[PDB]
């Protein structure tokens, strides 16, 4: 089912990711000139469960075909080490990207990133795939600024996780919507750490007591309203991803709607005579 690629078509050029069981490489793929790819390996000695999880991720990604979901090129399973080969996202993980490009984008660009992520999540949820770990660190960015959801499989990141998922392990597309709200806040803040220095227990306590992340600086009122509704305690009151995509598409198509900003509560006062 998945395209099987011969090892002689794959050149690993540089490590770009953390590797217990293997590494993630930037490389080139023969398929016409070579195309850049990302390459994930599974080193000899892997267990049965590691093999199932590894090839499981490629199995899941091969079932998807969407602009905002990482595209699978193929696998090496007949030879060792085994490999998963995907498109190469030139700008890396979204969280690191925003932190290293602080203030460099327009509000419309930032909201377009969110629309892309939302479109990918709507596709995943409609396909009956619950991500469970939606966060900017799991979004990849290419040279067109397109954001793609990544990190698939099954087998807790507290400050991204909905209360019902923390409290009793109920992970659904509605808990992914909560996470998407955190991702909205990450994007509009250029990669700020959610809840800043609060401990995990302090975050859970604050959420359970009704507190929510404050408005980012320079944040459209419509965008803050939307992320606040992603954070409703009652799951059934959260927007569906179809609602999120619709709202973001309308804001982008009428971009003056983004010029109305939510008030920012300053932590500091500077007074000048
Ligand atoms: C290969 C694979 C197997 C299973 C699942 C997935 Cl999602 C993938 N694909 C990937 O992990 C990746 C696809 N594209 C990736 N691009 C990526 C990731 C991390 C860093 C960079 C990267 O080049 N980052 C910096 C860019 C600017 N400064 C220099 C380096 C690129 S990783």
């Amino acid at each position: 089912f998945t395209t099987e690629i011969h090892p002689s078509c794959v050149t690993r050029q540089k490590v770009i990711g953390a590797g217990e069981f293997g590494e993630v490489y930037k490389g080139m793929l023969k398929t016409k000139k070579e195309v850049p790819v990302a390459i994930k390996t599974l080193k000899a000695g892997y267990t049965e469960k590691q093999r199932v999880d590894f090839l499981g991720e490629a199995g899941i990604m091969g079932q998807f075909s969407h602009h905002n979901i990482i595209r699978l090129e193929g696998v090496i399973s007949k030879y060792k080490p085994m490999m998963i080969i995907t498109e190469y996202m030139e700008n890396g993980a979204l969280d690191k990207f925003l932190r290293e490009k602080d203030g460099e984008f327009s509000v419309l660009q930032l909201v377009g990133m969110l629309r892309g992520i939302a479109a990918g999540m709507k596709y995943l949820a409609n396909m009956n795939y619950v991500h469970r770990d939606l966060a900017a660190r799991n979004i990849l960015v290419n040279s067109n600024l397109v954001c793609k959801v990544s990190d698939f499989g099954l087998s807790i990141p507290i400050r991204w996780t909905a209360p019902e998922a923390i409290s009793y392990r109920k992970f659904t597309s509605a808990s992914d919507v909560w996470s998407f709200g955190i991702v909205m806040w990450e994007v509009m803040t250029y990669g700020e750490r959610p809840y800043w220095e609060l401990s995990n227990h302090e975050v859970m306590k604050a959420i359970n007591d009704g507190f929510r992340l404050p408005t980012p600086m320079d944040c459209p009122s419509a965008i803050y309203q939307l992320m606040m509704q992603c954070w409703q305690q009652e799951r059934a009151r959260r927007p569906k991803f179809a609602d999120i995509v619709s709202i973001l598409d309308k804001l982008i198509r009428a971009p003056d709607s983004l010029k109305t900003l939510a008030d920012f509560d300053p932590r500091v006062s500077i007074r000048l005579p």
